[PDB]
């Protein structure tokens, strides 16, 4: 019932792609970084950062080719109230300039909750 | 630890928006209880923000997400021989154009 309400929350779904000049190895790092830096952000409930390591291209349906992404992030918000204090956040400005360093390009998704 | 796979939707040309919504909760509905799944979501993509502070990535239009977790390797081969999870697979290539997969791995 916890993951219920969750579930529903603003979510929004990033790919990264890394620069194209950090190795494999540094962005891995800077992503848990990046993680550590998301606690008590301010108007955050969830974050959320994971590699891709896998591009099956084997499709049933027709493959989608996006190129390579590189790292899926994900950030939750209990409220509209609680995504503006994390929108306003001098804090989450700072987590942004750490973001600059290790993401190279950044599609963000607004998502909808279909149940 | 558990198998995770993340998946952009795109819907058919043949298909309206509104239709493409219908399907996705079809589909959310058919998998309840499917052998090895640990879990599957589907939420549409509602807003594409292009305002973003670092470099903006365009992939084109994205309609829905999609997610299964499997609790282990074990499960995941349970899942993909079952002949349910196949006919559940054929409702996919009904309301689903395009997609793209990424298997994804834990950082913390
Ligand atoms: C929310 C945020 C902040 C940033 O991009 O630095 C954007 C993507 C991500 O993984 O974290
Ligand atoms: C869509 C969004 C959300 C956020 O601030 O994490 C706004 C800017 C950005 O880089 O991502
Ligand atoms: C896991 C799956 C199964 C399918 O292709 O129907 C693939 C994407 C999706 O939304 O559901």
């Amino acid at each position: 019932q916890f993951e219920k309400i969750e579930g529903r929350m603003i979510r929004i779904l990033y790919l990264l792609v890394k620069p194209e000049s950090m190795s494999h190895e540094q962005f891995r790092k800077e992503c848990v970084v990046h993680f550590q830096m998301s606690a008590g952000m301010p108007g955050l409930h969830k974050y959320e950062v994971r590699l891709v390591a896998g591009n099956p291209t084997d499709t049933a349906v027709p493959y989608l080719d996006v190129g390579r992404i590189d790292a899926i992030g994900e950030c939750w918000f209990a409220s509209e109230e609680q995504y503006q204090v994390y929108m306003e956040s001098d804090i989450r400005k700072a987590w942004f300039e750490h973001g600059k360093y290790f993401i190279g390009q950044l599609k963000p998704f607004v998502t909808e909750e279909l149940v």
